[PDB]
């Protein structure tokens, strides 16, 4: 038996072999203990990895067209999921987010499935990155009978992130740079989301910033109006996104078909936005793009490392968030890394 | 009938309005230009800003007018204290908000439950950007108040009071401009020193023909100056701005309906003997004053650009007087007596 | 409704409270501040440390409310103490408790066994971490208690009369701050020294613009450092705290509502004659006073902040007199009249 | 009386007004003791300051137009002086520098003034500015009778470089940014001028920075080959430049009459030159202008400031060069600060 991350026993399978994603982003950690074959074990995902992530599903298509044809148990939010089609796939396992586009703890879904003898388990990347990522991979790797391909994956995770805490934990708080981090800039109907506590505060934590919201807000996500961020104007400006090269809506393009001359260019039409084009930050170039679904994922290292050689240019001049990147995929995944997680302001 | 606002959105003009909730309580100063000798009367509750950071000019009106104390407090001097629940239960006809301030903005959720009550909200704004929306508020308020004349009235009375200074300094070149730093709320405040930006106070600097050594460093309207900055640049003026009562020692300068000129003056000099401020050219030279912090959010803010022009061409402007503008003000337009010390010169 | 307590937990708000248990008896100093003219009227029972660790501020309160006598004492000095069995027969609706000191903490049984009985539990904190959390613990008892008003008129007291000090102090670079080292009940300890670290009165030495030689000695709020690192050290500063009754022949150093000028100056020597301490230089130039020990959880603390202040810069803070706010603090707040002497220098 | 920067003994003067100064730019060390009459006491100096110092001399013009009749005793060169019309201004006092476009300890002019019973002190901001600066300073002091001023401006330049140098000074060499520094970058006929072991070299290592061309050159001043540049590849590049805004021949414009948007696009036209622009500093963005006469002035501290905030951005973003100029020219000068004496690229 194991505890998941909603405290909750969970008797782990003695095989598993019919895996349903809660959340389709959800596959991001299952696909670090599933080799060469990553969808063989999925018989059911919410549609957030399809419609949400449709450059990283393009690639994994491309290598395996049978992905069209796993189940989508919904759209992109949880009171989409029909039960009864979720129940008709005879799962013999459930894997849910304490937060996020999919079922919590306490949806109907999940007592359904409780009362149908199937195991759910809890995990989070999304909420409390910082307490849960890892957790979160011991546990999968347990109730998936994968425990040395998630043994191996946090071996690298906690290298790669000493490599940062190593320094930034030592560093006292009035040497911080100020951070506001901008989730999904530019492409909310209401400016400006952001993370509190959580999500992707934590990595600002870890990387020994200052983010601003800390204190604004009381959850890991939330909302901080442009007047109080252009009040505060802060050390560092980051803005989150996920859009494909070729969607004229508006936000940032980030991701796995996305070339760094797209993301610079859309990076600063996020930059020349009114308001935000006077920060500080912007102004003296210390603007950058963190692709979005870092917000929900054990590669939130690549994040991490990211926000960490923004934070303290010439103490990070000598790590490499795209070796890392590299190193991930060859050692854990299926597919070859294409396109662009990040950029910086010309 | 419907009008667009300073959100840009559109409100439909209620037919009869009685209970106006007043999102800050400052926001009263714009009513009163509009509801004579009977200020209060359609007032049904407002934020706790005005009674509580206005007091002086509170107690004035309170000696009129007792029954002020009784309207309702629908929360503290923050947004976040505001209870939607007591606001709701008020059944107001109307709403006036603030873009920025000590009130609800455009995306609070209360302005989202007063849309699904029925209720018409309008949002003004004398604070963010006093120069492009101070006249189209008034204009605005008249028209959903249903009182256009005295909004008429008073527009061309602040249209006519600013002319008489952008006149002349619309005309000057930069280069002959003084450089100005306004220190808000100065000496009161935890970390020094908060000013103002490309907005509020800002405005005025521009229109009364000052450079405002701030303007590009923040983005905002407001924002944080680190001293050594101020003391680096070294203004040609420095104006510090407050609204302290006569009979508080803190830091901080004192103006308002109950301050003389001596408090203004011995305060002010408080402010300017500062370490750091006290080394200022604009200090050791003469050219610091005091203006009224409540002129940050106001419609009598033209009070404000002409004691900024008297201050940056003191010749030009020496037979203007602010003074008599109030008075005229008040008179024309107001249920109270003027009385206090809106600004004050260093001697 | 909902609040969140000193200990990062939620509070929910009692919609009436008449019962108030106090897990540390000073802790009604935070109470004092909200209860006016009735200031024992709603306390139900509370930890003895008040009774039998403030006899003076007890006696004075006695002489006009004789019926303080009849608050339950549900312990002694110490949380041991504490029968949780008393507490729960007097039905409180609601619990007032330290972080830390003499009553339970966030972790007790006793809190524990209040969850289960459904009364409702807050931490507040002038002890622990006074800087941060003094003010945070006033609204928060406000809130809980319905005193929001008296609360909000103390936050702005302090404030300001902090703003006072921190005007001047917080722009003082370190090589220019004076060394002190505070020795908590000075002589009255079986082991020398008792001091603050970062936090307790080292908050106050902070924000005084001292250096505080225990800061980085200690990784707690209170510890010891022994006689010969201070010899050692031989700070600029040396301060005695102490709350010792005149009429008490124990060593220590005699402050409080009942002591005079000369006992708080006699007592002080004898505490700054005792071998070691007699050779600091501090001692022998005369810079060596005495503060009152129960500031060190209390929000009165403002008073021992300002008297640091002056003791560290003595013509900087000539003009600012702790007697003064002490008053406007009593003649506001308390039911009671100021006596006796709560700050002392060395002749 | 006292030991210049030759090591000889020049006896102190009793009363000094008749200052000739060798090399025009020498200027800048005499204006800190002069106050508000820094004209006063020259008698002549080179052309140097009027002719590579355009900007500063306008400046000084517009407040003092009897500059413009101070004897010139030659143009830029020490060849181009006129050793009569020298003589012929009957000096009290000859301030010369060790090196420069003046003459040196070793020149007939020297020799001259010493037949003629005209004291000279030899000063040094060029050769070795880490030992000379402030030893300069001290000494011109004592002969021209401003010791005051010059303990003044002493205690202001070590209090100055010590935060630059707390910081730095911990730094261990292998941590350090390899720099390179472009004096007179695109303006000279063979590329590229630079330091070695002396002249902005001695700002390079003070603020923390390792200077790739230290140990390609025996002197203070020399010349790396664009290919030897390209291939060292070093993370940060420096241009140096005085132009004048005016000005389209090649070079950086920086100076008393420069804005940031002509020092910015005359930095960028230097940086897209052939070569140049493969630099991994130029790419990375981490590329900068200084002003040139810093090569030669007490005002030097300027440049290891702004060296420092470029070497280490975060650990001196409280740090601010343009106030510390401020401080200098109110305690010190008679003029008002204006333009872009340090930029960063675009
Ligand atoms: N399209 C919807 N109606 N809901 C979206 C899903 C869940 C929601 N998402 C976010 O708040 C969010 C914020 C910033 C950036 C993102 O990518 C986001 O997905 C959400 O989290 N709701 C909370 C509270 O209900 C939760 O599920 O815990
Ligand atoms: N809690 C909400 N109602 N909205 C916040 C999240 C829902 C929605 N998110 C996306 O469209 C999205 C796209 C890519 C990746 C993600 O994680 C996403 O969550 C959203 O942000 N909607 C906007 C309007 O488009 C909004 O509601 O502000
Ligand atoms: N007491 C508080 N914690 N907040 C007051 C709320 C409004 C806040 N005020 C200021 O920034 C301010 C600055 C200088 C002088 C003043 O009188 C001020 O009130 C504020 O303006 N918030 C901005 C952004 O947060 C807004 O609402 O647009
Ligand atoms: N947005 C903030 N966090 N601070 C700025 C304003 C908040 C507060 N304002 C006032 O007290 C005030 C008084 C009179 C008139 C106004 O318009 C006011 O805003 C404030 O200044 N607090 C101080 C704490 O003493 C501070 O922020 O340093
Ligand atoms: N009578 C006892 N045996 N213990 C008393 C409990 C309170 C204890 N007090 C001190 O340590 C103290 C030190 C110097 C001066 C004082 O007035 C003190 O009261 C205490 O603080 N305990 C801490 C640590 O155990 C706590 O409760 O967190
Ligand atoms: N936790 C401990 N063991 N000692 C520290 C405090 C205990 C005791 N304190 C007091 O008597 C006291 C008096 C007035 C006000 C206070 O806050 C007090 O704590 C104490 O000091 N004990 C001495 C023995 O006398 C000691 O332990 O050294
Ligand atoms: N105008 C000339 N033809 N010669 C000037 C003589 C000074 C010469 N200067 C430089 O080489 C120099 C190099 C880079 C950047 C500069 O600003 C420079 O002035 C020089 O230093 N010559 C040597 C050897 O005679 C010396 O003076 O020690
Ligand atoms: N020793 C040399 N022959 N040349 C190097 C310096 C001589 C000349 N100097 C300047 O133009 C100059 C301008 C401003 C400030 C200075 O210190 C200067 O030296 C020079 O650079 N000539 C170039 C021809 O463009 C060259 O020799 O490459
Ligand atoms: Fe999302
Ligand atoms: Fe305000």
């Amino acid at each position: 038996n194991i505890t998941d991350m909603a405290g909750r026993s969970v008797v782990i399978p003695a095989k598993v072999e019919r895996i349903l994603l809660g959340e389709g982003r959800l596959f991001y950690a299952v696909s670090l203990l599933e080799g060469q074959k990553p969808f063989d074990r999925i018989v059911g995902w919410q549609g957030d990895f399809r419609k949400l992530d449709t450059q990283t599903y393009a690639v994994y298509k491309a290598k395996f067209p049978q992905v069209d044809n796993i189940p989508l148990i919904g759209n992109t939010t949880a009171d989409s999921i029909s039960p009864e089609k979720v129940l008709t796939l005879n799962p013999d396992i459930a894997i849910f987010g304490l937060s996020g586009h999919g079922p919590g703890k306490n949806s109907e879904l999940v007592k359904q499935l409780e009362k149908a003898g199937v195991p759910v388990v809890f995990v989070d990347f999304r909420t409390s990155p910082l307490k849960n990522t890892l957790p979160s991979m011991r546990v999968l790797g347990k109730v998936l009978h994968r425990e040395q391909q998630a043994n191996d994956y946090i071996k690298f995770y906690e290298d790669n992130v000493r490599k940062v805490t190593e320094i930034t934990s030592k560093i006292p708080a009035d040497k911080k740079p100020s951070v506001f981090i901008e989730l999904r800039a530019g492409a909310m109907e209401e400016c400006c989301g952001t993370a509190g506590k959580g999500n992707m505060g934590d990595f600002i934590d870890q990387a020994g910033g200052n983010n601003m919201a800390k204190n604004l807000l009381p959850g890991a996500l939330g909302t901080v109006n442009l007047e109080k961020v252009l009040s505060t104007n802060p050390d560092i400006y980051i803005a989150s996104g996920g859009k494909a090269p070729d969607n004229n809506a508006p936000g940032v393009s980030l991701g796995a078909q996305v070339t760094k001359e797209q993301a610079q260019s859309s990076l600063q039409t996020i930059l020349d936005r009114k308001g935000i084009n006077t920060l500080s930050a912007v102004k003296n170039g210390r603007s950058y793009g963190i692709w979005h679904n870092f917000y929900n994922s054990p590669y939130n290292v690549l994040a991490i490392q990211s926000f960490a050689k923004w934070f303290y240019p010439q103490q990070f001049a000598d790590l490499d968030p795209n070796n890392t990147m590299n190193s991930l995929y060859s050692q854990f995944l299926a597919i070859e890394p294409t396109g662009t997680y990040w950029v910086d302001s010309t």
